[PDB]
């Protein structure tokens, strides 16, 4: 025979449902000559949040009562029991393991609308300026919270149309191009931009921010 | 001992992994008296595509290899098989159902860029004029792939700058104003907007086509 191995039950967040909704049935084979009721337990079931997962006293029939959100709770661990009328276990607990799935419901938004840096006259190219990020409140580990960063805007466009650069995925922004004089320009504009899905423009959501560097003495 | 019938597993697509993945371990009892080997087959582990899915054959432990798209495939129906090392089956084969959770990796799209319809001078509120649709790639029967309409812009803006609606489920266009005149106007440019996520503005994904609607005689 083989052995019961409940999988990492993994739901989509803002479900449509409609709930309850089965998840999995569980049982004891010793329920052949003894007498058994089921429970759920832990964050989601009988801890904070209560009521989420619930299970069928007699079947054994597990389900979820509403939406997720993964932003909130991203992962339940549960234990569900057999026990007797003595009200003894008659089984190790099970673990159940919900993973809440991401979805992109989350735009990357920056801390600051304005960020503010100054760079030296005469600074040679790969010359450090500052550091802009956003953040997307989706998993980082997934596409939905994976951010690239790009410049869509300097100005003004002088000496070079593109005096910085800004590193794809750390949101470091150095010099590239030489003719940073404070006699010409005292105060370059970027605009930022943050997008998710690993900065795919097509199904990516993006937001922007500005950076004001000044060139200094 | 717990007894529990595997229920589907659900893979997001596009996982980041890493990979391989573990998704379940499975193992026969039978491997405490017996040495066993295990397997898997189906589309998507030993038929095309191949290698998606992938067991461990002492251990049992089932795994991903890469990630998925639902757009591609949405579920797959593995066997996992165990024998002893004579080549023997010792089990059932047991079903593994696994279904690719829906990501909103499609923007929606216009069947045409441009739509083409009439409606008569003097025709009353109400009056249906033509149908302009999208699609979008994702599951119709999820968020990713549920569209709304609407009316971004409207030119000439006489006799009034809204002389339509759009049904923002149906991509109808009616009229809603009178004073439809060819002598004044022989045509209204449409832009019109579907988005998915049910229309959501902040995270929903949109796209643009045009409609022309000429006032005929
Ligand atoms: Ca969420
Ligand atoms: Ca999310
Ligand atoms: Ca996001
Ligand atoms: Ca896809
Ligand atoms: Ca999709
Ligand atoms: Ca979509």
């Amino acid at each position: 025979d083989w052995a019961a191995v409940i999988p990492p039950i993994n739901l989509p967040e803002n479900s449509r449902g409609p709930f309850p909704q089965e998840l999995v049935r569980i049982r004891s084979d010793r329920d052949k000559n003894l007498s058994l009721r089921y429970s759920v337990t832990g964050p989601g079931a009988d801890q904070p949040p209560t009521g989420i997962f619930i299970i069928n006293p007699i079947s054994g029939q597990l389900s979820v009562t509403k939406p997720l959100d993964r932003e909130l709770i991203a992962r339940f661990h549960l234990r569900a029991h057999a026990v007797d009328i003595n009200g003894n276990q008659v089984e190790n607990p099970i673990d159940i393991v919900i993973n809440v799935i991401d979805m992109n419901d989350n735009r990357p938004e920056f801390l600051h609308q304005v960020w503010n840096g100054s760079v030296p006259e005469g600074s040679k190219p790969g010359t450090y300026v500052m550091t802009v990020t956003a953040i997307d409140a989706d998993d980082p580990n997934a596409l939905n919270g994976m951010l690239r960063y790009r410049i869509l805007s300097q100005a003004p466009s002088t000496p070079s149309p593109n005096m910085f650069t800004i590193n794809n995925e750390t949101g470091d922004i150095i010099t590239v191009a030489a003719g940073l004089d404070r006699e010409k320009v005292q105060q370059y504009t970027l605009i930022i931009q943050a997008t998710d899905m690993e900065g795919n423009p097509t199904y990516g959501l993006s937001n922007t921010a500005t950076a004001v560097i000044t060139v200094t003495d």
